[PDB]
């Protein structure tokens, strides 16, 4: 089973695995029951930003979510990733729809990973930008239903060709090269990403969300994971 | 008065004044008394590398201080720098000897700030780093005892030609451009700093640090800052 | 008596003194008179951009100027800056109108400037990233008419409160810290500039233009530069 | 057959084949006999810097390797890269060794390729920067002899235990995602890449030389490629 920890702007609410009322971001670790939440105000239709933070002197995972002229959404939480991923992993973006549906473009991606070891200015590191999208985007991995090229964007979750989203889907995209998360010799390790969405959706409450997440090197969608699963975990649990 | 946010690189303890009774890195927030101390093995005559990192997310001020093959001491505070600081600053190094000296070696310096605010990439940034320091380094207010050139460092405090510490010395040097550290429309603000230094002493116990600091524009050293104040405040409360 | 060394992009032919008769960008070292110039499209009321690069491993200065699904205007000089240039400067923008007028403003602008010397990974650098202007940029020198806030962009020139440029008009930004353009003990020197700008005019052939420069720390607008003289120069010799 | 876009440090002189009568650098294009190259003064076990910058406004490869306090050699060539290698390649390092040895250690690579395309600071990047090499480097793709992790280097081609280079030794170490080199809607397209090395010889005239690389991505060593071909080419036309 993947081993994995990843921010979700979750636009629809399943309380019965124990979702909040409302539309929100959370923090999972290894679990789709998020193990801290914050409320998020989905604006249909409107490109947003996101932007995920953590350092190994804090410990601590962040995310900020926002539109342009509001309110942004907040959650953090404290965890040591030494404990939880191994040391080499893959990072991406992951989206599903289910019953309901939602467009999950992304229209940029960026990502930036710094280990510092025991010595002078010793730092390794691994930045990528995509502020465009080809149709043969060699450098990344889509699993799914994920494809690019659509006006430069990467749609994780099927769309049709006169533009309307469709249900029951997952896709997910990662960076074609392993990272080196952290290591047992590092001063300082550190990664910051950032990405811009457009969730729209014709249907009442749409449905399911995207999510940014690390995982093993290997992983790969598990079966049955549309709707609430984000094409992240195998169940509920 | 100077409004002052400061890391401290301690080297002699002023137990009179609320100093540990050992060498300590410190948080100074507006006041030479630290809001939090953690102990810091000192190493005489060996280079060593602090880090600073900050950001609006989390509002916490970390320091990491350590040595080639050596544990590294941290050090953190829940702080909010808009409540603290003007929006727009100068950053520094301030280093000061009383009674007792040592040198106040820096041998590289590097800062990096960036601004989000709400618009679609739409990013301020600054970013300075010097790993080599020239005798007319026009891009840096230097104060008091501060010199450049000798041998490509920068020499807090003053060191006589022979290359021995003085004791009452204290000298600072400033970047020359202001910068914006927050911003009431910012969705993420954050700074980062690294330097290292060369802590050398003739001397029994060591006198008496070091200190990255923020301050206002039009800052410069108290008088009397020598000793125990670091060159940055003006008395001890 | 300045030393200037700018990219200019003029967009009124005064053929009286040099100009092709035609818009076009150019390269001018210490005179108004370009060394070099290419043929540019410009294109009234549309946002576009700038890119200058130079390295002293070439010793070739290069600016690209673009609009979006349309061709490009390239012009390349091969100039020792060693030569030119002192070994501190100060990087700017320029632009001015005459009896024509047209607006000049600046949309973003980035510069990065690099040297490595003769060390291990010894590469002193600055960058900074402007994407938005605040009302009180205080690490920019605002000379003659520029001014910054108006919808977060950068006016060089003087517009009207409706919206209208005025003719007679000369402004410029400096960044505030100097830069170490170029040293003797250097193995590989080099910078780059982007900014994007929008030229709209009213009138029949819009005038002046906008200029990226580098000059001499203390330099100033000099007297009567308004018109063909973008800023820059005292005379069209 | 694989598109080979090398810039090599030819310790061996191959009279034969084309090579100066002295060790030298030099620029590959599809044939191991150099376009251009430039007399080296290679320091036999002294580490060194190479330095290779590239830009699609000037569509000009060029390279600078130096010691510490001592001349760079440089060599410059025009070159259309849009015209010579595919849209998406593989960066990468290679070395060889034949009937005389030389040790061919890497202590540091980085590399930073840019693509601006017809848009407002839509700009897609990739940077990787390798400080310290381990055991288990799972984002480069190991080819030959190439070994990484003793003593935190990468060791491109058969050396000893007690530390002795071997003949007849071919090793390649290619980053492990493709890159985007070029792409028809770019308005300016650049890469730049550095690394340290460390040639130690015991024997009368080193062999056989260092190359960094771009290629097709699924290039491998060509048979028979070790001494004068530098594991690069299959013959030496
Ligand atoms: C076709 C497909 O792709 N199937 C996926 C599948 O997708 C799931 C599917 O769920 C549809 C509904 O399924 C159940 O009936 C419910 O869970 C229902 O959720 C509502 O009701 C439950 C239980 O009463 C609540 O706990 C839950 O919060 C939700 O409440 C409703 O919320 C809205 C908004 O707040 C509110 O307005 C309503 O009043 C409220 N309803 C009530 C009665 O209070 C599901 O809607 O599609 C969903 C959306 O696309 C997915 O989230 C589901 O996962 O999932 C499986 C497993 O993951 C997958 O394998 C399958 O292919
Ligand atoms: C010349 C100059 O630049 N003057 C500065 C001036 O510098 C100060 C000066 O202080 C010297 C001594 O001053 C007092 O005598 C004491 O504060 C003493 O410190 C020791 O004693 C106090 C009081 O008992 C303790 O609280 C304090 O922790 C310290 O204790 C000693 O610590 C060592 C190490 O742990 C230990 O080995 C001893 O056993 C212990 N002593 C005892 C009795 O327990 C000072 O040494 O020089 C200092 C060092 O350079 C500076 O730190 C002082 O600031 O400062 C003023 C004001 O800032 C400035 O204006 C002036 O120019
Ligand atoms: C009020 C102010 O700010 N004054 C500035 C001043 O600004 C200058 C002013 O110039 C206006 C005209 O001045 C002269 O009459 C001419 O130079 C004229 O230029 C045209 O004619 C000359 C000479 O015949 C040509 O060499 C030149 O290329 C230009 O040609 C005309 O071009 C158009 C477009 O291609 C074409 O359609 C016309 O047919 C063609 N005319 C002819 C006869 O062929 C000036 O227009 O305003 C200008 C524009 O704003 C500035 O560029 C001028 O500098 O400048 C001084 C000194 O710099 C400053 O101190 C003063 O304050
Ligand atoms: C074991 C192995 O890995 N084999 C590789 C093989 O490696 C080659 C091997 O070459 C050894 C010698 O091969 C021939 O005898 C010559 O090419 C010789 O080179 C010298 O002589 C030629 C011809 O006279 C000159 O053109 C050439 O420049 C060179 O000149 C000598 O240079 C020195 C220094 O300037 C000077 O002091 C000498 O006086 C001068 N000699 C003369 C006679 O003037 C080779 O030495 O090992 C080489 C070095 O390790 C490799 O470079 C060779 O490639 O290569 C093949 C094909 O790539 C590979 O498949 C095989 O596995
Ligand atoms: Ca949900
Ligand atoms: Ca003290
Ligand atoms: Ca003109
Ligand atoms: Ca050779
Ligand atoms: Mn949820
Ligand atoms: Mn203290
Ligand atoms: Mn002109
Ligand atoms: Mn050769």
């Amino acid at each position: 089973a993947d081993t994995i920890v990843a921010v979700e702007l979750d636009t629809y609410p399943n309380t019965d695995i124990g979702d909040p009322s409302y539309p929100h971001i959370g923090i999972d670790i290894k679990s789709v029951r998020s193990k801290k939440t914050a409320k998020w105000n989905m604006q249909n239709g409107k490109v947003g930003t996101a932007h995920i933070i953590y350092n190994s002197v804090d410990k601590r995972l962040s995310a900020v979510v926002s539109y342009p002229n509001a309110d942004s959404a907040t959650v953090s939480y404290d965890v040591d990733l030494d404990n939880v991923l191994p040391e080499w992993v893959r990072v991406g973006l992951s989206a599903s729809t289910g019953l309901y549906k939602e467009t999950n473009t992304i229209l940029s991606w960026s990502f930036t990973s710094k280990l510092k070891s025991n010595s002078t200015h010793e730092t390794n590191a691994l930045h990528f930008m995509f502020n465009q999208f080809s149709k043969d985007q060699k450098d990344l991995i889509l699993q799914g239903d994920a494809t690019t090229g659509t006006d430069g964007n990467l749609e994780l979750t099927r769309v049709s060709s006169n533009g309307s989203p469709q249900g029951s889907s997952v896709g997910r995209a990662l960076f074609y090269a392993p990272v080196h998360i952290w290591e047992s010799s590092a001063v300082v390790a550190s990664f910051e990403a950032t990405f811009t969405f457009l969730i729209k959706s014709p249907d009442s409450h749409p449905a399911d969300g995207i999510a940014f997440f690390i995982s093993n090197i290997d992983s790969s969608i598990p079966s049955g994971s549309t709707g609430r699963l984000l094409g992240l975990f195998p169940d509920a649990n």
